[PDB]
């Protein structure tokens, strides 16, 4: 109902429409990307600085970090909004790597669409410091993106692209997308 062709349209890139949305995959340093919303990949105190978390807060800067404590303490957060910092980015959305990844994904839909953004950056969420499985994890990212699409909600977003730490679990992302594809 939903799935279009992969094709790779740039060297190490990898890419197929989800009903309106452009879905991509590719392995690199995400600190390096531009798009309306970055996601970083946390803790619950949003304090983490271990893995691609170190890499967004040191690139971020200290007031981002200091924004991410005064949250935390205001409420209980399942994730919180910041800030850009010096990323290339109009916010940082910090997600809880050990939560669901399909309910993370959709709040982060959710938020882009409030603020009628079009492009999105995430990592492979869960799968650093949180330990959970990269098989599962793509399932999980793919599935949000397919719910938020069948239910009439993608308006504003049209870019989705998961840049990812380690080649082997690029590839892991790849053969869901064949096993997906039209
Ligand atoms: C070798 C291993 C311990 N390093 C990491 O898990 C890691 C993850 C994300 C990064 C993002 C930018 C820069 C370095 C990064 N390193
Ligand atoms: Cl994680
Ligand atoms: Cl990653």
């Amino acid at each position: 109902m939903f799935y279009g062709t992969v094709s790779s349209p740039d060297s190490g890139v990898y890419e197929m429409k989800i009903g309106s949305i452009i879905f991509q995959v590719a392995s690199g340093d995400i600190t390096k990307e531009e798009a309306d919303v970055i996601v970083n990949s946390t803790s619950n105190s949003f304090n983490l600085k271990a893995g691609v978390s170190k890499a967004i807060l040191e690139c971020a800067g200290q007031n981002v970090e200091r924004e991410c404590s005064q949250q935390a303490q205001q409420r209980k957060n399942d994730y919180i909004i910041t800030g850009g910092g010096f990323l290339r980015c109009k916010n940082i959305i910090h997600v809880i790597g050990g939560n669901d990844v399909k309910s993370s994904v959709s709040s982060v839909l959710q938020e882009c669409e409030k603020k009628n953004y079009s492009s999105i950056c995430l990592p492979a969420i869960g799968t650093g410091n949180a330990k959970q499985h990269p098989d599962k994890v793509a399932e999980a990212i793919i599935d949000a993106i397919e719910d938020f699409v069948q239910k009439g909600s993608a308006q504003s977003v049209k870019k989705v692209k998961v840049v990812i730490f380690l080649p082997q679990v690029l590839d892991v992302f790849y053969a869901n997308m064949k096993k997906r594809e039209g």
